[PDB]
DNA sequence: CTGACTCTCTTAA
DNA sequence: GGTAGCCAA
DNA sequence: TTGGCTACCTTAA
DNA sequence: GAGAGTCAG
Protein backbone atom coordinates (compact mmCIF):
# COMPACT_ATOMS: atom_id res chain seq x y z
CA UNK A 1 0.00 0.00 0.00
CA UNK A 2 1.60 3.15 -0.84
CA UNK A 3 -0.82 5.43 1.68
CA UNK A 4 2.32 3.78 3.87
CA UNK A 5 4.24 5.15 1.19
CA UNK A 6 2.65 8.99 1.86
CA UNK A 7 2.32 7.67 5.27
CA UNK A 8 6.65 7.76 5.55
CA UNK A 9 7.01 11.01 4.01
CA UNK A 10 4.59 13.01 6.34
CA UNK A 11 6.27 10.93 8.91
CA UNK A 12 9.48 12.16 7.71
CA UNK A 13 8.72 15.82 7.30
CA UNK A 14 7.27 16.36 10.99
CA UNK A 15 10.93 14.58 12.26
CA UNK A 16 13.11 17.09 10.07
CA UNK A 17 11.12 19.01 7.57
CA UNK A 18 11.32 22.58 7.67
CA UNK A 19 8.49 25.36 6.96
CA UNK A 20 10.36 28.44 6.61
CA UNK A 21 9.22 32.28 5.46
CA UNK A 22 12.23 34.43 4.96
CA UNK A 23 12.22 38.57 4.88
CA UNK A 24 14.57 39.77 2.13
CA UNK A 25 14.87 43.55 1.81
CA UNK A 26 14.56 44.75 -1.70
CA UNK A 27 14.39 48.07 -2.27
CA UNK A 28 12.16 47.79 -5.82
CA UNK A 29 9.61 45.13 -4.12
CA UNK A 30 6.07 46.34 -3.46
CA UNK A 31 6.81 47.64 0.66
CA UNK A 32 10.32 47.22 0.52
CA UNK A 33 9.98 44.19 1.88
CA UNK A 34 9.34 40.72 0.60
CA UNK A 35 7.96 37.26 2.14
CA UNK A 36 9.99 34.49 0.22
CA UNK A 37 8.43 31.03 1.17
CA UNK A 38 10.81 27.85 1.40
CA UNK A 39 9.81 24.30 2.26
CA UNK A 40 12.75 22.43 2.90
CA UNK A 41 14.22 18.88 3.89
CA UNK A 42 18.02 18.78 4.64
CA UNK A 43 19.32 14.93 4.70
CA UNK A 44 23.11 13.17 4.46
CA UNK A 45 21.40 10.14 2.18
CA UNK A 46 20.64 11.64 -0.79
CA UNK A 47 18.74 8.85 -1.43
CA UNK A 48 15.48 9.23 0.14
CA UNK A 49 15.72 12.98 -1.04
CA UNK A 50 15.28 11.35 -4.45
CA UNK A 51 12.47 9.45 -3.45
CA UNK A 52 10.31 12.21 -1.89
CA UNK A 53 11.40 14.04 -4.89
CA UNK A 54 10.11 11.45 -7.28
CA UNK A 55 6.77 10.61 -5.59
CA UNK A 56 5.57 14.56 -5.04
CA UNK A 57 7.20 15.17 -8.52
CA UNK A 58 8.00 18.60 -7.34
CA UNK A 59 11.14 20.51 -5.97
CA UNK A 60 14.52 19.92 -6.44
CA UNK A 61 17.85 18.79 -4.75
CA UNK A 62 21.22 20.74 -4.17
CA UNK A 63 24.47 20.48 -1.79
CA UNK A 64 23.56 22.36 1.26
CA UNK A 65 26.46 24.98 1.58
CA UNK A 66 28.99 25.01 4.27
CA UNK A 67 28.24 21.20 4.62
CA UNK A 68 29.75 19.01 1.88
CA UNK A 69 28.27 15.66 1.29
CA UNK A 70 24.89 16.69 2.29
CA UNK A 71 21.80 17.78 0.80
CA UNK A 72 18.89 19.69 0.95
CA UNK A 73 15.34 18.66 -0.66
CA UNK A 74 14.09 22.32 -1.88
CA UNK A 75 10.38 23.49 -3.01
CA UNK A 76 9.92 27.03 -3.23
CA UNK A 77 8.77 28.57 -6.32
CA UNK A 78 4.88 29.51 -6.20
CA UNK A 79 3.56 26.45 -8.15
CA UNK A 80 4.98 23.43 -6.28
CA UNK A 81 4.17 25.39 -3.44
CA UNK A 82 0.53 25.03 -3.72
CA UNK A 83 1.23 21.25 -4.46
CA UNK A 84 2.91 20.40 -1.68
CA UNK A 85 0.05 22.68 -0.06
CA UNK A 86 -2.26 20.38 -2.13
CA UNK A 87 -0.71 16.82 -0.77
CA UNK A 88 -0.31 17.85 2.94
CA UNK A 89 -3.84 19.37 3.59
CA UNK A 90 -5.04 15.90 3.28
CA UNK A 91 -3.13 14.73 6.38
CA UNK A 92 -2.69 18.31 8.27
CA UNK A 93 -4.76 16.51 10.89
CA UNK A 94 -2.47 14.29 11.71
CA UNK A 95 0.34 16.10 11.93
CA UNK A 96 1.17 16.24 15.34
CA UNK A 97 4.55 17.85 15.37
CA UNK A 98 4.55 20.62 12.81
CA UNK A 99 0.84 21.39 12.46
CA UNK A 100 0.76 24.80 13.88
CA UNK A 101 3.80 25.56 11.34
CA UNK A 102 2.34 24.24 8.27
CA UNK A 103 -1.19 25.90 8.80
CA UNK A 104 0.96 29.21 9.33
CA UNK A 105 3.65 28.17 6.68
CA UNK A 106 0.13 27.75 4.09
CA UNK A 107 -1.79 30.68 4.95
CA UNK A 108 1.25 32.95 4.12
CA UNK A 109 1.78 31.05 1.06
CA UNK A 110 -1.31 31.11 -0.11
CA UNK A 111 -1.68 34.61 1.08
CA UNK A 112 1.19 35.56 -1.22
CA UNK A 113 -0.34 33.37 -3.99
CA UNK A 114 -3.48 35.73 -3.76
CA UNK A 115 -1.12 38.82 -3.99
CA UNK A 116 -2.85 39.88 -0.42
CA UNK A 117 1.24 41.30 0.01
CA UNK A 118 -0.03 43.88 -2.87
CA UNK A 119 -1.54 46.20 -0.20
CA UNK A 120 0.25 47.63 2.51
CA UNK A 121 -1.94 46.50 5.56
CA UNK A 122 -2.33 42.65 3.22
CA UNK A 123 2.35 42.99 3.43
CA UNK A 124 1.79 44.03 7.31
CA UNK A 125 -0.38 40.88 8.48
CA UNK A 126 1.50 38.54 6.31
CA UNK A 127 5.27 40.13 7.99
CA UNK A 128 3.53 39.42 10.87
CA UNK A 129 2.39 36.28 10.28
CA UNK A 130 5.90 35.14 9.46
CA UNK A 131 7.45 35.99 12.88
CA UNK A 132 5.04 33.89 14.80
CA UNK A 133 5.65 31.27 12.67
CA UNK A 134 9.26 31.96 14.01
CA UNK A 135 8.15 32.13 17.55
CA UNK A 136 7.16 28.37 16.68
CA UNK A 137 10.43 26.80 15.57
CA UNK A 138 13.15 26.50 17.94
CA UNK A 139 15.98 27.01 14.95
CA UNK A 140 14.84 29.95 13.71
CA UNK A 141 15.95 33.49 14.08
CA UNK A 142 15.21 37.40 13.05
CA UNK A 143 18.18 39.95 11.57
CA UNK A 144 15.78 42.49 12.54
CA UNK A 145 12.67 42.82 14.67
CA UNK A 146 9.09 42.94 13.71
CA UNK A 147 8.81 46.84 14.31
CA UNK A 148 11.78 47.67 12.36
CA UNK A 149 10.36 45.63 9.26
CA UNK A 150 7.16 47.19 9.86
CA UNK A 151 8.91 50.94 9.72
CA UNK A 152 10.47 50.13 6.79
CA UNK A 153 7.38 49.14 5.15
CA UNK A 154 5.90 52.70 6.10
CA UNK A 155 8.62 54.20 5.14
CA UNK A 156 8.59 53.04 2.02
CA UNK A 157 4.48 53.90 2.01
CA UNK A 158 5.76 57.29 2.26
CA UNK A 159 7.32 57.17 -1.13
CA UNK B 1 -5.60 4.00 7.41
CA UNK B 2 -3.54 2.29 10.27
CA UNK B 3 -1.39 1.59 7.01
CA UNK B 4 -0.78 4.93 6.77
CA UNK B 5 0.08 5.69 10.88
CA UNK B 6 2.60 2.79 10.27
CA UNK B 7 4.11 4.77 7.16
CA UNK B 8 3.87 7.66 9.64
CA UNK B 9 6.19 5.99 11.79
CA UNK B 10 8.86 3.96 9.65
CA UNK B 11 9.52 7.60 8.05
CA UNK B 12 10.12 8.99 11.57
CA UNK B 13 12.28 6.33 12.25
CA UNK B 14 14.29 6.84 9.29
CA UNK B 15 14.27 10.63 9.88
CA UNK B 16 14.98 10.78 13.79
CA UNK B 17 15.62 6.77 14.89
CA UNK B 18 18.18 5.30 16.64
CA UNK B 19 19.97 1.97 16.29
CA UNK B 20 22.74 1.68 18.80
CA UNK B 21 24.72 -1.15 20.73
CA UNK B 22 26.79 -0.02 23.40
CA UNK B 23 29.93 -2.29 24.99
CA UNK B 24 30.11 -1.92 28.89
CA UNK B 25 32.71 -3.52 30.74
CA UNK B 26 31.34 -5.36 33.34
CA UNK B 27 33.78 -7.88 35.24
CA UNK B 28 31.24 -10.04 36.51
CA UNK B 29 29.95 -11.03 33.10
CA UNK B 30 30.47 -13.52 30.66
CA UNK B 31 33.84 -12.51 28.33
CA UNK B 32 34.19 -9.06 30.82
CA UNK B 33 31.80 -7.43 28.06
CA UNK B 34 28.60 -6.76 27.81
CA UNK B 35 26.57 -5.76 24.34
CA UNK B 36 23.90 -3.46 25.43
CA UNK B 37 21.24 -2.58 22.31
CA UNK B 38 19.55 0.67 22.64
CA UNK B 39 16.33 1.75 20.14
CA UNK B 40 15.45 5.30 20.76
CA UNK B 41 13.86 8.29 19.38
CA UNK B 42 14.62 12.08 20.98
CA UNK B 43 12.09 14.56 20.23
CA UNK B 44 10.91 18.17 21.50
CA UNK B 45 7.51 17.25 20.81
CA UNK B 46 6.79 14.74 23.89
CA UNK B 47 3.32 14.19 22.02
CA UNK B 48 4.57 12.73 18.83
CA UNK B 49 6.88 9.92 21.41
CA UNK B 50 3.49 9.60 23.07
CA UNK B 51 1.95 7.82 19.86
CA UNK B 52 4.15 5.99 19.05
CA UNK B 53 4.84 4.49 21.96
CA UNK B 54 0.93 4.22 22.18
CA UNK B 55 0.62 2.42 18.86
CA UNK B 56 3.92 0.31 19.40
CA UNK B 57 2.50 -1.34 22.73
CA UNK B 58 5.55 -1.07 24.05
CA UNK B 59 8.36 1.46 25.18
CA UNK B 60 9.13 4.17 27.70
CA UNK B 61 9.30 7.81 27.55
CA UNK B 62 11.92 10.03 29.52
CA UNK B 63 13.27 13.40 29.93
CA UNK B 64 16.62 14.05 27.79
CA UNK B 65 19.30 14.24 30.16
CA UNK B 66 21.33 17.42 29.85
CA UNK B 67 18.65 18.93 27.50
CA UNK B 68 15.75 20.26 29.70
CA UNK B 69 12.18 19.57 28.39
CA UNK B 70 13.27 17.19 25.48
CA UNK B 71 12.09 13.86 25.70
CA UNK B 72 13.60 10.21 24.55
CA UNK B 73 11.43 7.21 23.47
CA UNK B 74 13.14 3.94 24.45
CA UNK B 75 12.95 0.59 23.94
CA UNK B 76 15.51 -1.66 25.24
CA UNK B 77 14.35 -4.70 26.78
CA UNK B 78 14.65 -8.03 24.89
CA UNK B 79 11.11 -8.82 24.94
CA UNK B 80 9.92 -5.46 23.86
CA UNK B 81 12.80 -5.29 21.45
CA UNK B 82 11.54 -8.34 19.94
CA UNK B 83 7.99 -6.87 19.29
CA UNK B 84 9.59 -4.08 17.68
CA UNK B 85 12.02 -6.02 15.30
CA UNK B 86 8.90 -7.73 14.28
CA UNK B 87 7.43 -4.38 13.51
CA UNK B 88 10.55 -3.55 10.95
CA UNK B 89 11.10 -6.58 9.53
CA UNK B 90 7.69 -5.99 7.69
CA UNK B 91 8.60 -3.31 6.05
CA UNK B 92 12.49 -3.22 6.78
CA UNK B 93 12.38 -3.70 2.66
CA UNK B 94 11.26 0.00 2.05
CA UNK B 95 13.54 1.38 4.46
CA UNK B 96 15.81 3.41 2.73
CA UNK B 97 18.28 6.05 5.30
CA UNK B 98 18.78 3.04 8.04
CA UNK B 99 18.37 -0.34 6.57
CA UNK B 100 21.68 -1.38 7.32
CA UNK B 101 21.73 -0.30 10.68
CA UNK B 102 18.57 -1.71 11.35
CA UNK B 103 19.63 -4.94 9.47
CA UNK B 104 22.80 -4.94 11.79
CA UNK B 105 21.20 -4.27 14.89
CA UNK B 106 18.71 -6.88 14.70
CA UNK B 107 21.92 -9.43 13.82
CA UNK B 108 22.82 -8.36 16.76
CA UNK B 109 19.67 -8.02 19.28
CA UNK B 110 18.62 -11.59 17.96
CA UNK B 111 22.12 -12.94 18.23
CA UNK B 112 21.69 -11.98 21.99
CA UNK B 113 18.43 -13.36 22.28
CA UNK B 114 19.52 -16.75 21.36
CA UNK B 115 22.50 -16.13 23.76
CA UNK B 116 25.44 -16.13 21.13
CA UNK B 117 27.31 -14.34 23.09
CA UNK B 118 27.22 -16.85 25.78
CA UNK B 119 30.47 -18.18 24.34
CA UNK B 120 33.93 -16.36 23.27
CA UNK B 121 34.13 -16.65 19.69
CA UNK B 122 29.58 -15.72 19.71
CA UNK B 123 30.69 -12.60 21.98
CA UNK B 124 34.15 -11.76 19.64
CA UNK B 125 31.29 -11.63 16.26
CA UNK B 126 28.30 -9.81 18.26
CA UNK B 127 31.18 -7.01 19.29
CA UNK B 128 32.53 -7.04 16.05
CA UNK B 129 28.82 -6.53 14.27
CA UNK B 130 28.66 -3.36 17.03
CA UNK B 131 31.91 -1.70 15.13
CA UNK B 132 30.34 -2.46 12.18
CA UNK B 133 27.37 -0.66 13.58
CA UNK B 134 29.11 2.38 14.49
CA UNK B 135 30.81 2.39 11.22
CA UNK B 136 27.14 3.05 9.58
CA UNK B 137 26.69 5.91 12.35
CA UNK B 138 27.82 9.59 11.85
CA UNK B 139 26.94 10.37 15.37
CA UNK B 140 28.29 7.41 16.80
CA UNK B 141 32.20 6.62 18.82
CA UNK B 142 33.65 3.72 21.05
CA UNK B 143 35.58 4.67 23.60
CA UNK B 144 38.10 2.03 22.67
CA UNK B 145 39.15 0.35 19.91
CA UNK B 146 38.30 -2.98 18.86
CA UNK B 147 41.28 -4.83 19.50
CA UNK B 148 41.22 -3.65 23.14
CA UNK B 149 38.11 -4.90 23.93
CA UNK B 150 38.64 -8.30 21.57
CA UNK B 151 41.80 -8.20 24.16
CA UNK B 152 39.48 -8.06 27.38
CA UNK B 153 37.38 -10.62 25.98
CA UNK B 154 40.50 -12.70 25.95
CA UNK B 155 42.01 -12.14 29.50
CA UNK B 156 38.73 -12.72 30.79
CA UNK B 157 38.87 -16.22 29.09
CA UNK B 158 42.06 -17.04 30.41
CA UNK B 159 40.68 -16.93 34.04
C1' DC C 1 7.60 41.05 -8.58
C1' DT C 2 9.41 36.02 -8.40
C1' DG C 3 13.08 32.36 -9.42
C1' DA C 4 16.85 30.22 -7.59
C1' DC C 5 21.60 29.95 -6.44
C1' DT C 6 24.84 31.41 -2.68
C1' DC C 7 25.55 32.00 2.18
C1' DT C 8 24.51 32.35 7.22
C1' DC C 9 22.72 31.08 11.80
C1' DT C 10 20.70 27.88 15.31
C1' DT C 11 19.93 23.39 18.03
C1' DA C 12 17.48 19.09 18.31
C1' DA C 13 18.58 15.32 17.45
C1' DG D 1 21.57 10.47 17.11
C1' DG D 2 24.83 7.36 19.85
C1' DT D 3 27.73 5.47 24.04
C1' DA D 4 28.99 3.93 28.53
C1' DG D 5 28.68 3.63 34.10
C1' DC D 6 26.27 1.57 37.86
C1' DC D 7 23.64 -0.98 40.81
C1' DA D 8 19.63 -3.31 41.62
C1' DA D 9 16.94 -7.33 40.06
C1' DT E 1 23.17 -12.02 33.12
C1' DT E 2 19.66 -8.23 32.09
C1' DG E 3 16.80 -3.99 33.50
C1' DG E 4 16.82 0.69 33.47
C1' DC E 5 18.11 5.10 35.31
C1' DT E 6 22.01 8.42 35.03
C1' DA E 7 25.59 10.82 32.53
C1' DC E 8 28.40 11.73 28.26
C1' DC E 9 29.70 12.50 23.28
C1' DT E 10 28.76 13.79 18.29
C1' DT E 11 26.62 16.29 14.19
C1' DA E 12 22.91 16.41 10.87
C1' DA E 13 19.61 18.68 10.67
C1' DG F 1 16.06 23.14 10.80
C1' DA F 2 15.60 28.04 9.39
C1' DG F 3 16.71 32.88 7.58
C1' DA F 4 18.72 36.54 4.26
C1' DG F 5 21.62 38.58 -0.04
C1' DT F 6 21.84 39.16 -4.82
C1' DC F 7 20.74 39.30 -9.47
C1' DA F 8 18.85 37.38 -13.36
C1' DG F 9 14.19 36.56 -15.39
MG1 LIG G 1 11.96 32.51 -3.47
MG1 LIG H 1 17.94 11.79 10.39
MG1 LIG I 1 19.86 -2.71 28.49
MG1 LIG J 1 17.09 15.28 13.34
Amino acid sequence: EEDFKEGYILGFIEAEGSFSVSIKFQRDVFGGVRLDPVFSITQKNREVLEAIKEHLGIGRIMEKAGQPNTYVYVVDNFNELVKLINFLNKYADFMIVKKRQFLMFREIANGLVNGEHLHINGLKRLVKLAYELTKESEKGYRKYDLNHVLSIIDKWDLG
